[PDB]
């Protein structure tokens, strides 16, 4: 009660913003949704509607990971009697065209879907004038629009190190999936899931990545599982530069990139030449252009703190997805929080988003999926002596004939030691990690216990059945290799 | 412990028998385990210890399915820009050799493990003298041993139709996996999972199968899903002879096999020529050679009815696995039941086998996995108006670039309509169906409801997350294709 141009304005058109805008209209709101994509500096990469996942995230990364797995499949096929040739090579440019052809088909479908659902899509950059007023800057011109409620869904963009040559000579994941030039010998700075997945499918597509790690691999993940993923990448011939930080990048006369770098423990300074330098050193939330102080919204560095209803400290302004402080930065999380948020606003729902036990997958050459607590978090939370860890190495049926290493085929269930022996966390390295873990995440939400887990009849022959076969505890001290 | 040569004699060295034998010795019993493999009649195929799964079942079937899938991966790789050659053909002799090579390694490790664990392995055919005495026929002489307790775990062997030429010219799954000659053009008589799987990998390896179906496809399975499986195989060039039954087989001068057959609906008589006739029309329990009347054990046709502790009507004699009457005939069922039985006999356990909601996968070219009730059984049991079926067609991310048909990529959830909305059944046709369904099967055993299902965050991008995206009910009559 007051009267504005819209019930709801959503700022940002990626996973959360669009899910939110669509669910809001379904429930009868009058809604606008702004989306705009700043081109990468140098290179100037830009793209269509639908945000990070579709354009420069989950989707192209999965497709290139598939490109890399298919190469290996071609190699294994010979072991099974197929008369395949060995000297096979990927055309990078055909790969990139395929992937970009897919993404642009998706951009169109999404654009049509919005218009069909009557979501008013504005292609401009929104900034607050006040807690109820937004200026949209359009390709040419501006509109000032009001709303009862604002959902901030602006996400982030890749960070650049504060080092000479960084922006002129390096790229990020924004550039990588449409790179005009072949990656070639590549330096991947950062050992979060993005850097690892990148290095992984670079090696698999015939290039030469090296991963540079400042301190640890996959911070926020179970560190045993982390180190197993890193060693499995080294087994695949991907070198790692541990405890090492970039100093500078310069272009040589021959067009090669000379990177000087520094070991952070020893102080040792080194250099090497690469064709490509990929920064995968984190993503910074896009609060900057919002002019949040005009709106009264408090900020926590580059992110926005929200209550369990995704409200900011300003009662009418909400934020959802990646710009939000301290929550899983993942697509299905953005989508579902976006939608639920529209449903409480307009569909009379009280269902709040559940952020606990979110499953995830790192799509490394051998993939790592997990849901729930890491081993160390459970131990910190409850005490070593109130925790049980069941573990083992296993052998995929599909690995024997081609003789593929099973050295890093390992899984573990982290659980309550007594009582109901509640399962806290599940971790798996191996083929189709995410396909395996998804149903187990649903089980953890239904209260999975160790007794149920271990008495769920296996589907044979699968690697998923290895979770139901778990029996050796770390406490027993018994060899986890059957 | 007192009077007999053994605490325990296990008759049958397959999935149930070995799991029973091993667990029994772990709990201090003195055990022998008999295994003997009768050679196939004609042809005379025979193999080592470990039973059907290892030698003529799950394992070779999974390996040849993998060979067929790798063939498809090779063709897909090109869509992603790999410069692979199109004209590839598998070598059957090389494939059989790699499969048999794996199975002989496993036979030997299994034998070694039995000795290491002190299970006394006797390669001889057991028949009862009385309820405490067994005669063992060895290659050499005969033994005659006594025990306090017997576990019958003899399983089954494929059936032959009672039809001229059947045994002289036909083969079964027992011969297939080490066929000396190339299948060629093959009539697969029977449309259970064994027939369909064999037909599927044979087509995938360059041969020309035809499936002959007496009545229905996949009797015992959700029939909607059965028809989608059949049609996905017709999509791949595999024909079905519907409502059709074999009459005879003869060998022509040119070495081919003339099959006379009859449509049982129209009465039509037809014939055709094949290189191979695979009978996949069921398996008969091996009660015959046991001389059960000597033990006083009651049988139910070819099977043995047992109570919920796997006991026969003779209290010192149990049966477990495929020979048992009326239970799922699958490897992990046999393994877990034989384990739990030994653990109750000797381990002071009271835990009984749970035969309900066992998950299974049909490893057809597009795999069908399921757990819990088919739609028709849920409707039968509860009423249409108490059932909600959530369903959808979906598109695997990996299918886009090579433009693979998504026509049969379909899943559904059969659920309680009101109340807690307990999930009764899950069904999925698509890639890595068994990897997807396994965790969901543990979810079901934990009480998975629709609310849990639909609010478990997806792992993106996966096909497994399609389960958590389910939203369109059959009752709405809305299009299940987004
Ligand atoms: C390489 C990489 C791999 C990933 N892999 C996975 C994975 O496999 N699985 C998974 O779940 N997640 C993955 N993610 C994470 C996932 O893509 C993000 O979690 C998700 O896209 C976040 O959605 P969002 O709506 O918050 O932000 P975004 O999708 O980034 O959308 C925000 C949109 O708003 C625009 N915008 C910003 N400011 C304004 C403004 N002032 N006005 C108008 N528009 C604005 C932005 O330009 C952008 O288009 C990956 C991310 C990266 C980069
Ligand atoms: C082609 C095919 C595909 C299959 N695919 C799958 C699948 O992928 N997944 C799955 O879970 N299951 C699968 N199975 C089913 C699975 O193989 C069986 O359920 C399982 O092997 C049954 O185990 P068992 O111990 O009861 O029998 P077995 O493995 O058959 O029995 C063991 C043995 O007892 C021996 N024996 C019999 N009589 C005597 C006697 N009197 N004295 C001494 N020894 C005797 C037999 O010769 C045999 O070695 C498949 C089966 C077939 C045939």
């Amino acid at each position: 009660q007051g009267s504005y141009d819209y019930d709801l304005i959503v700022i940002g058109g990626g996973s959360a913003g669009l899910a939110c805008a669509k669910e809001a209209v379904l429930n009868g709101a009058r809604v606008a949704c702004l989306d705009f994509v700043k081109p990468t500096p140098t290179l100037g990469t830009k793209w269509g509607v639908g945000g990070t996942c579709v354009n420069v995230g989950c989707i192209p990364k999965k497709l290139m990971h598939q490109a890399s797995l298919l190469g290996e499949a071609v190699h294994e096929a010979a072991a099974y009697g197929w008369n395949v040739d060995d000297k096979i090579k990927p055309d990078w440019h055909k790969l990139v065209q395929s992937v970009q052809n897919h993404i642009k088909s998706v951009n169109w479908v999404t654009r049509v879907d919005l218009r069909d659902k009557k979501v008013e899509y504005i292609n401009g950059l929104g900034s607050f004038v006040d807690s109820h007023t937004l200026l949209a800057k359009l390709k040419s011109g501006e509109r000032t629009i009001t709303a009862q409620t604002f959902v901030i869904a602006v996400g982030g963009r890749p960070r650049y190190p504060d080092i000479p040559g960084a922006v002129e000579y390096g790229i990020t994941s924004d550039d990588l999936f449409s790179l005009d030039r072949e990656p070639g010998k590549t330096l991947v700075v950062g050992a979060g899931y993005i850097g690892l997945e990148c290095a992984g499918f670079l090696k698999g597509l015939g290039y030469e990545p090296t991963v540079m790690v400042r301190s640890i691999v996959l911070r926020g993940f179970d560190q045993q599982m982390a180190e197993l993923v890193a060693a499995s990448m080294e087994e695949r011939g991907i070198p790692f530069l541990r405890k090492t930080v970039p100093l500078s990048v310069e272009k040589q006369d021959d067009g090669k990139l000379l990177v000087k770098y520094k070991n952070v423990e020893t102080g040792e300074e080194s250099e090497d030449v690469y064709d490509t330098v990929l920064w995968a050193i984190g993503r910074k939330g896009l609060v900057d252009d919002l002019n949040l102080p005009n709106a009264g919204v408090t900020v926590q560095k580059d992110k926005i703190p929200v209550d369990s209803q995704e409200a900011t400290n300003v009662a009418n302004i909400y934020a959802v997805g990646d710009i939000i402080y301290g929550k899983p930065e993942l697509t299905p999380v953005a989508v579902l929080a976006g939608r639920l948020l529209a449903r409480r606003l307009y569909g009379g729902s009280t269902q709040r988003m559940d952020y606990k036990d979110v499953a995830t997958t790192v799509f490394t050459p051998l993939e790592y999926a997990c849901v729930g607590l890491s081993e160390e978090d459970a131990v910190k939370q409850f005490g070593a002596d109130e925790i049980e860890v069941f573990h083992g190495y296993y052998k995929p049926t599909e690995f024997f004939i081609p003789q593929k290493s099973v050295r890093y085929c390992y899984l573990k269930a982290v659980a309550e030691r007594h009582g109901d022996q509640r399962v806290y966390g599940l971790h798996y390295i191996g083929p189709v990690a995410g396909e395996v873990i998804q149903g187990f995440a649903a089980a953890l939400k239904s209260g999975l216990t160790i007794n149920t887990l271990i008495n769920t009849v296996g589907i044979h022959p699968t690697t998923a059945e290895e979770f139901t076969r778990l029996a050796i505890t770390k406490r027993s001290g018994l060899d986890p290799t059957p």
